[PDB]
């Protein structure tokens, strides 16, 4: 049923490079999902996780794991994760996480969203969520959500931080129930200490911007 949540099967594994003994043994950790009632989502999730490893992509998560373990140098690791952030009004909001370490100063984190509409059997892009011609108006509301985020973090009067980290767009937009979530990659609008900043645009600020049929059922 559309107003019922989709049941899901969790596929988790941690694999070490074969024959390697020690703390420096290369490791691949994959935590993904399968949807028995919506099987179209299974390859959509797999591809979205493979995109976070990017050059053509491996054909599968098992091909990626095999390739990484075959060429990894000592101490390297790769983490990929897909989890259901929310289910509401026929929408499935999948949150994606990645962590890549290749012997550098530190690791490389990644984040992403999947906004899957079960009514249409479609992944929604920002373009699919908006009233035609309103992208400019959407990022104007995002700018306001940035100002609210600065005030919440006591950065409202810190002009040196604001010049260093001006407002930027993000490809990661989720149709969360409480507000529209804008999730930022590390080091885009803040230092790594702020992790992955989340901007929230209230739905009443998006009247005539976001398609009305995508507003939460309240």
């Amino acid at each position: 049923g559309l107003d019922d949540p989709l049941p899901t099967e969790r596929l988790a594994s941690e694999h070490l490079k074969p024959g390697c003994q020690g703390e420096q043994c290369p490791l691949v950790n994959i935590d993904t999902l399968k949807f028995p009632d919506e099987p179209q989502l299974d390859p959509i999730v797999e591809r979205a996780l493979l995109e976070m490893t990017r050059t053509p992509l491996p054909a599968s998560l098992a091909a990626y794991e095999r390739q990484f373990l075959d060429s990894a140098e000592p101490g390297w690791s790769s983490y990929l994760q897909a989890k259901v952030r929310e289910q509401h009004d026929g929408l499935v909001i999948i949150e994606l996480s990645s962590y890549l370490f290749t012997g550098g100063a530190h690791g490389m984190p990644g984040r992403g969203f999947i906004n899957y509409d079960r009514r249409q059997h479609k992944v929604l892009s920002l373009q699919d969520m908006l009233v035609p011609g309103q992208e400019e108006a959407f990022w104007k509301q995002a700018e306001l959500a940035h100002k609210a985020w600065l005030l919440a973090n006591k950065l409202d009067q810190d002009a040196d931080f604001q010049k260093t980290w001006p407002f930027q767009r993000t490809p990661h937009v989720a149709l969360t129930f409480g507000a529209v979530t804008l999730k930022y990659d590390a080091y885009s609008i803040a230092p790594y200490s702020y992790a992955h900043p989340e901007l929230k645009i209230p739905y009443p600020r998006l009247n005539g911007i976001v398609k009305p049929n995508l507003f939460p059922g309240r």
